[PDB]
């Protein structure tokens, strides 16, 4: 039933742009929409990956891998998923795992890949990969990892228990001035539910 | 030690702004961002989300989401029930509203997330996560009567929690929409749970 009927550009940074979305609703009305995207999106299957990295140890409970870093359209530091675009060409799981070792240091392994799944969709168009990956921890690679962060990023890794996500999520925003991620926090959340 | 110096307004729609944000680095060099901000924010957050846990004797329990266009996304995104939160509201009365305008269901507040990030690299949108649970054997949840606001057009989805994330990819397989990333998520944390 529901359609897009042009899609007029309003303003055009560097990075995002505004765009006046007319669309038909499903009694056949004309609407109108102010839409947010990214001008970096190419042929990629999604703007982005996010990586949920589960740090497997002999011996260890299994760890969440999460990254600290001020996100200056929050004013703020955030506690993400580590996260990043997709560069031109390549695949989500090769940009999982790069910016993976790029942002905490480790080396991990593909275990699971989402189709493209939608960040924000009342406001953008924006999507990505969700991408599971689990870290040997044991495996000398994993030993003592240096996040190699690029021009301009600044990333802390904080790994917390899977069995005990939500709380430890809680304890560290009760220390301090700092958001927690919607799709940590609702990974955090199931992990309770289940 | 990071922190913002300026905002720049680039553009203002009615719904949505875009700025350049000026930022200090970690090293003492001046960096800038562009930003999406809502105009709509007055309230902890922008918006809720409900995860809304539909209890009924002798059935699997089930997670209800909402499919709606998304104009933003030029497409049908599968989503869980969510609106913005009025000016004066509390988030769980947003939570229980939207849910009962959205779905026609009526619920009781199991717990309610602090205000979370939605797309922090690109916004600074934040919501309430409010876990909702559905006593489905009470009358009022019989015939829920689903009353949308002027201009949304939703329908309803009930999927069992226990096969969430196998329920979620067959419709994206079968029936071309996007999935939240929030959705998204929970569904993993509910397979990677113990
Ligand atoms: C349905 C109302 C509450 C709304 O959020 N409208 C809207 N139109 N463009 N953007 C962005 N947002
Ligand atoms: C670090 C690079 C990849 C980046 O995303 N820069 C940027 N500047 N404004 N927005 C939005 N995003
Ligand atoms: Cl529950
Ligand atoms: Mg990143
Ligand atoms: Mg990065
Ligand atoms: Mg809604
Ligand atoms: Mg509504």
């Amino acid at each position: 039933k529901q359609y897009i009927i042009s899609e007029e550009l309003i303003s055009e940074g560097k990075w995002v742009k505004l765009e006046k979305t007319t669309y038909m609703d499903p009694t056949g009305k004309t609407r109108t929409w102010e839409s947010v995207k990214r001008t970096t999106r190419k042929e990629q299957t999604a703007d982005g990956v996010a990586v949920i990295p589960v740090l497997q140890r002999t011996l260890h409970y299994e760890c969440i891998v999460l990254v600290k870093q001020f996100r200056p359209p929050m004013g703020g530091y955030c506690i993400e998923f580590p996260a990043g675009l997709i560069d031109d060409g390549e695949t989500p799981e090769a940009a999982a795992l790069r910016e993976l070792e790029e942002e905490t240091g480790y080396k991990g392994d593909i275990a699971e890949c989402s189709p493209a799944v939608c960040m924000d969709p009342g406001l953008s168009n924006c999507t990505i990969h969700i991408v599971t990956v689990t870290i040997n921890g044991d495996d000398a690679e994993n030993a003592r990892p240096k996040p190699k962060p690029g021009d301009g990023e600044f990333v802390e890794v904080i790994s917390l228990p899977k069995n005990d996500l939500l709380q430890r999520l809680d304890a560290l925003v009760a220390e301090e001035h700092l958001t927690v991620d919607a799709r940590v926090y609702s990974y955090a959340l199931a992990l309770k539910h289940a």
